[PDB]
């Protein structure tokens, strides 16, 4: 914060100013008389209001939907023998970072929890210049080159006539893509997974996606894929939850990552890269130069380098957040490029679209992109110059400046340099290369290595989105191309969409599988940030003070309990009104809070002796109970409370429901093991 | 689109062409060898992704979420003796216009059914100009003077640390800004009833809010309001019901309107004004410049002047409707201003903002922004220049081009005049008018017109909103301002959120009321474009058949019958995977669909035996029903369907629920009354 | 066609004082009088093979071949003859492009030519701010525009087609693909080719900057080549 405090403006105990340091008022209009018309020579109107009308800047072209934070990451490590950047070369090296994570296709104000591939951008400050690695929370990508983006996106994003539907790859278009260009599959899997609706930005990993080089000073190379490894665990909704998520809070992935930072309770990752070697290109099956590919951790492991932790918000989220400006070409000596179509396609794309964002070419000199590192170079001018050169001589090669600022290379000044061995071989073509051609048996890969309750999910997906494809002719190409990765899949989907089920093609059929592939399987690492919702009644004051007992259990592990109620009373954090199920990991129905759960609560007649309330709308305790363990989420009842389960023909012997006499230890330690699983599969239907 | 298919491109059976007409491939980079690197010389690539990396504009500063459509309006009559405007000249004259409709915080994927204000700008390109009412769903703004915006809106957009959240007022700056500055309370109550929540585009109506000037050839002049009085009716949601919308369907509004315009039922409004005297502007207790007052229909009657209907869908949604760019300051002969400040310094923000959006001065050259009036004019160049202007000598006044273009006034040429008998009297001054003083008599007028029902939707609505302001200080001056209004209002709101309740302040209590104010209460006009969700099963083939019968007897009326079943199968229009009760503004259940409504269905295990399907989440069917129910909806059963409503505890003798032997005439009759109800406010709890 | 004409320094600076206009002045009123300046059109016709066979490297921009090696075959002939009606709408806002080739024509490896191709697109979006600058009037095509480019500020046009992408079968696969075989498509010359390692050099083939300098001063009258010192 030493560097970034040098732009920050203090508005405490201050009078009011125009942009120039003039005090001025600004909250009446100069007028002739006292019901006249407005002047122009009101220089404070107009100054306020030009300020007003100028706010907005173009959403991002993809990725407009997304959230910032800063942090710091750690080396394990002295990584000289692996790579010459600067600041992976000491054990305990420490570099600021600024993060942003994000969806792809919805515009600025579109729902946080839209089913999406997610953005996980990472930038390092490093003392030999800024790096990024722009990535997201898939290891694959739709396509392989750069130049079908435009297709990809206009596919996905709303129709061209109407710009319907928002955030939302369920409508023809997107499928028609899908189906014409199978290299899709892959990455259409993962999104349909748990993966496409995380919990929240902490309880995902990150990718580079695109295999890098690692160069040393001397010239020694390695091909690497980049991971930022979760310390949180993988966290994911169903779908019916994020979409009743996306009604009740827009903002919920964007909450829980400042809210957890406000608290405390940083997250983490740790950078890691799959080490592979130039001659392994080909000789695993596949081309590493093929961004619709992983390497299965079975056959390269992950070496982990060092730690990444967010801990410091935004000030202001204009100025950072909406401002920041990642490249892949922001990168650094000691890190090259690969030949991979889509990664040398994007080069292009990110140093361009900045002139679209800032409206001129000084992007860099915004103060979330400047490096904490010298800048000394000829280039000059353009709009918005913030410097002043004092070089009037600004070419190479110079007498007149003394030859200064010198060249620096491979030898010299610590330069950025190619990796020495690379070449070039073949005629120049536009061509798609044969060793990207198979697009199928990887997507098997990870359709087997799922548990079958997320096979189900992806089943679910397919069919609700598919299902709102107009077109006959792209359900059917659909399906195809689905029976090519498994004939169970293309069935179950086909079943739901009046398609006739497909005969098996078998040509990349195969029953391998990767380890923890999915996002459903396996317990949290850390329950931080999580949320029980206590479900008490002011009516019975006790209900109301287990909360705080249940709150001081559960401390420890990080995990805030909210007191709901019928109106804001002394301990009440919320009332039933402004409360969800899709607030809370878990959902308690506190002793004495039982008579608010009442069966007929959602269709009895609200009439005059009736006693319903009008502090929420009919039914909303007893919904929020049901919806919690339709959606499998913990559930549990204290004392009386487990009436209320009795209400909503909850059963206490199934699987993440738990009861006990108080909130003492006994019960905080299930609800600790029931958060720890998270989400209870079944009561998730399978196709038999 | 005669004018407009002019700048049509149609990309039908033709080759690909690059942006300078080069037949082009567009699939594959250019690279060195079959996996090389991408080669700087690929202009092809260059100019594809340069294209994608620009597309984005700034979103508009407020309105960025907004949807429009292309119209004609007629004059009723010869208005000759009311203003000289040529578009108003004549009985059946007609004139193209286009219309957008919006909300006013959300970025431009927000969803549709926010709570908000909502924009209603009507442009009429006439014969002498183009010509914009831009206008409101509410006759009454939040502030009376055009400096405050930027506080207004800064108060209400979301937080600047951390951009949360998004499209609400329900958080602490907005509700500090409302309570510090009362002249809020009016528009402030408009919002928080159905006014705020309306069901779509087609079932509100329009206000220009401001007093404008009528003026005749002769210099005479009239205070006027304009209204667009809507000829479908008012239909709006309660808030749970709005909420639910968002998270099913962000694009619910826009879609309405585009699927009414393809359906052929072209929604339509009434252009009328209230007719004042310059002698008025005092008269009535209140101020006529004050733009937070009504001039109530009982003291000055609505007149008549023509209808707009709107029949014709974009058919680019970019081009035409992103890009249309609204100005108060599009005046034409026959209309003057008011020195109500805030019309006053809109008038400078319309013109300044295009600059920001269009990125240069040339933005009325747009096709959507063009008039469809001869262009005669000395201003030259600027970025963007899309004609050529064959006059070089491009000043007045000139012998060069022999005094052309001729100046046009009140007397030739037609030219704009300012009313000529307004004028300027006082001291210029900052100074809010000792006239505007009054902000809470209007309120109380509004709040004392409501049914009961819309009371508590009002109530309710504050409640939700100001349970999750945090400041305690917010909360109790929120509460001091709504007792001016009403000591009801107040001590219902405070209730919820822990403020203790307030003793009367009379000042400005009264009982007076004006008509029909309220979103709610009156019955529906037409029922063109309204839906009716048929619950059916595949496994009952009867069941599905009883949709076409239905629809034969509800075609007459404009309603659609939608039929939902478990997978697609042939007559079904969609999934219950896919459906919600937020899409259909009546549910019927089909006579042999009653299986699926099993009063367990929501808990039960998925065993098995137990048989439950993966075509749907658990309970959906019962869901949908409830949901129906619970939100107010037209419910109705056919035949043995009538068990679901048991199932639900739902009984046929509430109003709004409905059975019916089979699909007749008889049927459709009661459906045909509960939708023109629309909704049924007796099962909403109303405070003792 | 009209012969080459030249001032001397001198004479150069006193018209700078006196017709800060006169080349363009010169233009305009040949066009209004009618006399309408003329060029032909001619290229040097060499083989693929001629790239270094004259002692010189044929991607050197700063070597000419003689006309008495490759002489110039003549093409066909420009007439300038019409100015426009308005300066800065017309030749204030032309955006030339070595990067607006078509069929028939490509590239070679002279870096000059390779990294101006990047500069001309880049540098309109400052010119126009926008990318829309394709349509303005003076920089439009005279033969149809189809492809799947959207939006943008400026956009003067209204595409029809709601879905703007390939492959597609929403729009029955249109625009179609255009190649060397079908639509008359652009091509790279098939056999281009690449080899070597990727580095940041300068040729030994480009060192000599002496020996064509010595050329040109040889070749001068007595008076030119005092003109130069
Ligand atoms: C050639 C087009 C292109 C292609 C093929 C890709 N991208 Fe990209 N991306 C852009 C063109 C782009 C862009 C248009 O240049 C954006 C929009 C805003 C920006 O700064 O860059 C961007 C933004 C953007 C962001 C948002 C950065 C932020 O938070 O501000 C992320 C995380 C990614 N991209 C990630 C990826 C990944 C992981 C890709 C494949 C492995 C990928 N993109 C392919
Ligand atoms: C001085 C600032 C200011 C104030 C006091 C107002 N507006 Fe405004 N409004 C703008 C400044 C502005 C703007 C920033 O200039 C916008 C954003 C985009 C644009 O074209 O104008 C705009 C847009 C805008 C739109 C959207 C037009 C469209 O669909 O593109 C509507 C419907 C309104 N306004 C309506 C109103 C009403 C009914 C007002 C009060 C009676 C009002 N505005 C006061
Ligand atoms: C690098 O490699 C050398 C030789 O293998 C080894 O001795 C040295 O310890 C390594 N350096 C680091 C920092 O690991
Ligand atoms: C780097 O620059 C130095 C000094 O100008 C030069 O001698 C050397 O050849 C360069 N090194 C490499 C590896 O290109
Ligand atoms: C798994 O992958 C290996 C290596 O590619 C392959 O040889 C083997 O046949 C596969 N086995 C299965 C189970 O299909
Ligand atoms: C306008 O008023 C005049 C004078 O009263 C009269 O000629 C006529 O009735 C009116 N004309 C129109 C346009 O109705
Ligand atoms: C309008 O212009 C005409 C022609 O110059 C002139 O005679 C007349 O006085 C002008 N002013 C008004 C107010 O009509
Ligand atoms: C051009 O496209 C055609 C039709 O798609 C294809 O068959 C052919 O291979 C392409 N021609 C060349 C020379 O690349
Ligand atoms: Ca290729
Ligand atoms: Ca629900
Ligand atoms: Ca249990
Ligand atoms: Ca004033
Ligand atoms: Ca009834
Ligand atoms: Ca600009
Ligand atoms: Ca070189």
């Amino acid at each position: 914060q030493q560097f970034l405090s040098q732009f920050y403006l203090n508005d405490q105990d201050v009078y009011l100013t125009s942009n120039v340091g003039g005090p001025i008022q600004d909250e009446n209009s100069l007028s002739a008389g006292q019901r006249g018309a407005t002047l122009l020579q009101d220089f404070i109107f107009r100054e306020k209001i030009q300020r007003f009308d100028h706010e907005r800047v173009p959403e991002r072209a993809v990725h407009a939907r997304g959230t910032g934070a800063h942090g710091t990451f750690t080396s394990y490590g002295d990584w000289s023998n692996l790579t010459a950047a600067s600041f992976l070369s000491a054990e305990g090296k420490e570099t600021p970072m600024f993060t942003r994570f994000s969806t792809v296709a919805g515009s600025r104000g579109s729902a946080d929890t839209a089913r999406d591939v997610h953005g996980f951008a990472t930038r390092f400050y490093t003392d030999e210049g800024n790096f990024d690695i722009v990535g997201n929370n898939i290891p694959v990508f739709f396509i392989q080159d750069a130049i079908l983006f435009p297709d990809l996106i206009h596919a996905v994003k709303p129709r061209g006539d109407n710009q319907i539907p928002q955030a939302a790859t369920a409508h023809d278009s997107a499928w028609d893509f899908f189906s014409q260009q199978p290299s899709v599959l892959h990455t259409l899997l993962w999104a349909m997974a748990g993966h496409g609706i995380p919990r929240s930005f902490r309880h995902v990993n990150g990718f580079g996606v695109h295999t890098f080089r690692l160069v040393t000073d001397d010239g020694k190379t390695k091909l690497v894929k980049f991971h930022w490894k979760g310390l949180q665990g993988k966290a994911s909704f169903v779908w019916e939850e994020a979409q009743q998520t996306a009604g009740k809070n827009a903002d919920f992935m964007r909450q829980d990552l400042f809210q957890s930072i406000q608290a405390g309770r940083f997250p983490e990752w740790e950078l890691g890269v799959q080490i592979m070697q130039e001659q392994d290109q080909l000789k695993f099956g596949f081309d590493l130069l093929d961004p619709t590919k992983i390497v299965p951790e079975e056959l390269v492991p992950v070496t982990i380098l060092g730690k990444m932790q967010l801990n410091r918000n935004p000030m202001n989220y204009f100025a950072e957040t909406e401002q920041v400006m990642f490249q892949p070409g922001h990168i650094v000596r000691g890190v090259d490029f690969t030949e991979d179509p889509l990664l040398q396609g994007r080069l292009f794309s990110y140093l361009d679209t900045q002139l679209n964002r800032h409206g001129g070419p000084n992007f860099e000199q915004l103060p979330i992109n400047r490096p904490r590192a010298p800048i000394h170079n000829n280039n000059r001018d353009g709009a918005g110059q913030m410097f002043i050169p004092l070089d009037p001589n600004a070419y190479s090669p110079n007498t007149e400046n003394k030859g200064s600022p010198k060249q620096a290379n491979e030898t010299v000044g610590k330069g950025f340099f190619t990796a020495p061995e690379r070449t070039a071989s073949g005629k120049l073509q536009r061509t798609l290369s044969t060793t990207f051609e198979n697009n199928w048996s990887q997507p098997r890969l990870f359709w087997n290595s799922l548990v079958n309750a997320q096979k189900e999910f992806i089943v679910d997906a397919m069919r609700f989105e598919t299902s709102n494809v107009s077109s006959s002719v792209v359900r059917d190409d659909v399906i195809i191309q689905l029976n090519r990765i498994s004939d169970n899949l293309a069935t179950r989907v086909a079943s739901a969409i009046g398609v006739e089920a497909p005969k098996p093609n078998s040509s990349f059929y195969h029953d391998n599988t990767t380890a923890h592939i999915g996002a459903f399987g396996e317990k949290l690492a850390k329950l931080d940030g999580l949320k029980v919702g206590l479900l008490a009644s002011v009516n019975k004051p006790a209900s109301i003070a287990q909360g705080a007992k249940l709150q001081v259990a559960l401390s420890s592990v990080g995990v805030d309990v909210v007191v709901v109620a019928e109106r804001m009373a002394n301990n009440v954090d919320e009332t039933y009104s402004a409360s969800d199920a899709v607030q809370f990991d878990a959902v308690v129905v506190a002793d004495g809070a039982e008579g608010l759960f009442g069966a007929d609560s959602f269709t009895v007649e609200p009439s005059a002796g009736s006693g319903a309330s009008t502090l929420y709308p009919a039914g909303r305790p007893l919904n929020i109970l049901l919806d919690a363990f339709r959606f499998g989420k913990t559930v549990g009842a204290l004392g009386s409370g487990s009436d209320a389960l009795e209400s909503g023909q909850i059963s206490s012997e199934r699987q993440g429901v738990y009861t006990g006499k108080n909130a003492g230890d006994a019960f905080a330690k299930d609800i600790k093991s029931g958060l720890s699983t998270f989400k209870f599969l079944d009561r998730f239907a399978v196709d038999e």
